[PDB]
């Protein structure tokens, strides 16, 4: 009844990262950078706005648990002040929107804690998880879960497409967004899952 | 433990409407028209984009139930084609955002069915329910519930404010939004409730 829709690098496991608490600052393979407000530069370093992948394993200062799936998470850090806009990850899938089908999108959202180069990582920017067809946000969880520093929680987004939906046959998409509505203005995501079932 | 925050005309019961399936086309008392894309004109008639209040009682063609609360619902109709933007209701409250507090916003969302002047009311535009502080959308339910023609479902939006939240002491607000992502491009709301409890 319930079928999984394939997602590339759905757990941010590519690339492999060896050293505890290490990270990349380039867009994770299989994803693109969602950048509607031009907050993230094309060339990134540690302290520019950025996104990438990070290893969360034993030894980590960031959570009271390990990565929800595998070794790694995906993260977005925004250096601009709260209110400046949003940015995140986007992936357009090969699957298309089909009628009489209920879609369930799940992703784990992480509010890491700790301290980085004497800067407190306490606080959280807020998140939004979106399911798309074409350019249209069909359904989204805008920041409904309370996630304390050092923990992950699972966001669930659902959508049912009827035969009259204007966006049938358009490509499905997923966005994972840093809302930049608080500091420390970084957050993590892991274990993106998309399933389908009859409406 | 759980305290209710007062909302004006929270069930759209003002004005009273006598005749089955009758409606107004002016902004409900206590609310304003949320109009970020200028879709709703200042002066409305039956077939312009509009909003107002409507009686849902025995005799109605619109639902297989009566109004969720009282006699009336509040509605938003958008005549522009899907994708043209959004509009709805907004109300700014006297309550302000307070730390260590969990807010729960509930509203019933209705997908009316039937036929109006030979135009089918089947289909739905999509909804978004927002909790605000100041100008900031703290949390929102963007269209997560599947609501068939002729029924209502309750949307629940939650948000927990921490002592570090940038928007503490700003006025709370509520938006009820027609997403204009399908036709027939009208929808109803009723029974707005906002409660608070310790985080
Ligand atoms: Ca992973
Ligand atoms: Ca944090
Ligand atoms: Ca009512
Ligand atoms: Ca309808």
């Amino acid at each position: 009844s319930v079928v999984s829709i394939p997602i590339n690098n759905a757990g941010f496991e590519d690339p492999f990262i060896e050293v505890v608490d290490d990270y990349t600052v380039d867009t994770p393979p299989g994803w693109t950078t969602y950048n509607p407000n031009n907050l993230v530069p094309e060339k990134r370093t540690t302290w520019t706005s950025n996104n990438g992948v990070g290893y969360v394993g034993p030894g980590t200062q960031f959570y009271n648990q390990l990565a929800p799936e595998g070794r790694n998470i995906g993260f977005i850090y925004l250096a601009q002040k709260p209110g400046s806009g949003v940015a995140g990850f986007e992936q357009i899938l090969d699957a298309t929107l089909e009628p009489d089908t209920k879609y369930t999108l799940k992703v784990d959202v992480g509010n890491f804690g700790g301290e980085f180069q004497k800067i407190s990582l306490a606080g959280f920017p807020g998140y939004r998880v979106e399911l798309l067809a074409g350019d249209t946000v069909l359904a989204a969880d805008h920041n409904n879960l309370y996630i304390k520093d050092g923990e992950f929680k699972t966001s669930t987004v659902t959508f049912t497409a009827t035969p009259d939906n204007p966006y049938l046959d358009q490509k499905l998409g997923i966005r994972l967004i840093n809302l930049l509505q608080g500091t420390f203005s970084g957050l993590d995501f892991d274990n993106v899952r998309l399933t389908v079932e009859p409406a």
